[PDB]
């Protein structure tokens, strides 16, 4: 599947730089503008609409919604108008939810980690029984949860991060690519890139990380799918190769790397 | 020819910035601001005169007219206007237009091809008739706007790439081809016209072989060797950048060098090199 790039921005209260932002974010080559679902943050909805007034190519994507804070009818009605009035710009990635504090904050029953799931199974299940026309996206690395993307989803999200082993990624798209089945060459594979670190010398930068990563090799560290270590050709290099390995062709980078990542774009974009 | 440098700016309405992009660009060396002709950006003569009242030096112009916007009468009164209200630093580019929502939200006929590049000669026709005293750039690569171009045009602008009326990047060779269709049709007059293309990507990096190895993920239809010489793209330092300007404008005859404006600044270092 050919590239496509996400930067996730956070929009955050009392900034006032966010159309900005976003602009940046198109003219930099992005595909997808992606906004997270907390507590403290900007809504998503209402600020994927104030992007879309200021761009007019990414895609705007949640990235991902704790399915703890929606009502699934009322969080189809969202999906629908949202799709139409930005001219069908917009996506929906959809997970569990962690932090039980902003379930306690919002009074919401954190029951168990089986019934957190079980919550975005059923609004998965309502959101396909509504034909919301908005392209779904799970993420989350649980077995249940990689099953629920298989049978329901556009899109998977693997989570990169303690950071996990290229080895350890093998076995969760394998696992993924089973519940798939017939349906796997129809989903899109995504992932966070969580660092992005420009260095002229990539294997002396990946040996002086021993230091915060004792436990893992210089290769292992370079193997490391949510690091991205290099020159842009070596970072483009490695993320053909990730490609490869893992499906992955949907790649997003945090706020921060905007810039350090675009080059990429140039080359793969 | 000499060299001749251009950046191609998108003035943009709801983004106040117009007129401090005007001057980096003069500040960084470019010798033309060139503005396009799309619904939802601003209208081009108007953003062109608030660039030259802040610019002194720039050429200014039009990177291209699309021809089914325009009535050639009134657009012959623009340009003249514009040339005496700047005195004389205005340039129109003109080709036949491309993107059929712009048609239909503007009201007009789409029609054939065929009576889009009619649309063009018929325009072009009446602005030398007119004796209209702006320079006239005519740009794409079909036979018969090239062919209008040759019997027309002070500037030839050839697109490095086609689109089913996204972009598919042509090789050298095709280039080559083009450039000489041009040459045939131009005959005497060939010497009489300057050769322009626009660079799509300008790629700053210290291994240009690496890079065009990745890009072919972009371009599968081509190989590394194709995309090191694609006239779209410039790869490497800015010293490897202006030796291939300088291969290119022997080899295509190519002086008048256009970048995009997200490469501004990147393209400038060239633009020292080369002076
Ligand atoms: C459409 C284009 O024809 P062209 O003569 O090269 O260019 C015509 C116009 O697009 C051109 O004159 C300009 O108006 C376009 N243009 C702009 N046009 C505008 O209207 N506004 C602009 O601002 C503008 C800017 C601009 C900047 C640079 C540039 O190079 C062109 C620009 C083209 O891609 N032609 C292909 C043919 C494409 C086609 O018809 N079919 C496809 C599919 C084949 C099939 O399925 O049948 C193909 O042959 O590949 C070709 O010659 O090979």
């Amino acid at each position: 599947r050919p590239f496509r790039f996400g930067v996730n921005l956070v929009p955050t209260p009392g900034v006032s730089s966010w159309r900005e932002t976003c602009r940046t974010a198109e003219q930099s080559g992005y595909d997808v503008i992606a906004v997270p679902d907390a507590l403290g943050v900007h809504s998503p909805f209402i600020a994927m609409m104030a992007a879309a007034a200021v761009t007019e190519r990414v895609q705007l994507t949640t990235f991902v919604l704790n399915s703890a804070f929606w009502n699934p009818v009322l969080l189809a009605r969202d999906l629908l108008t949202a799709h139409e009035l930005t001219g069908g710009r917009v996506e929906a990635g959809l997970g569990t939810g962690y932090v039980r504090a902003e379930f306690e904050t919002a009074g919401l029953d954190w029951g168990t980690a089986g019934t957190r799931v079980t919550r975005l199974a059923d609004t998965l299940a309502a959101l396909r029984t509504l034909a919301v026309p908005t392209p779904l996206m799970v993420g989350g690395n649980g077995d249940r949860v990689l099953g629920l993307a298989a049978e329901h989803a556009d899109t998977v999200s693997f989570s990169g991060a303690r950071m996990i082993t290229a080895e350890a990624m093998d076995e969760r798209v394998a696992f993924f690519a089973e519940r798939a089945g017939e349906r796997d060459s129809q989903v899109e594979r995504n992932t966070l890139v969580q660092s992005v670190i420009a260095t002229d010398d990539r294997a002396a930068t990946a040996k002086a990380m021993r230091s915060r990563m004792p436990y893992l090799t210089a290769e292992q560290i370079l193997q490391l799918p949510t690091l991205l270590i290099g020159t842009p050709a070596q970072m483009a290099e490695t993320l053909l190769e990730r490609r490869e390995r893992f499906g992955f062709s949907y790649v997003c980078v945090q706020e921060r790397y905007l810039a350090a990542f675009a080059p990429v774009i140039g080359l793969l974009g």
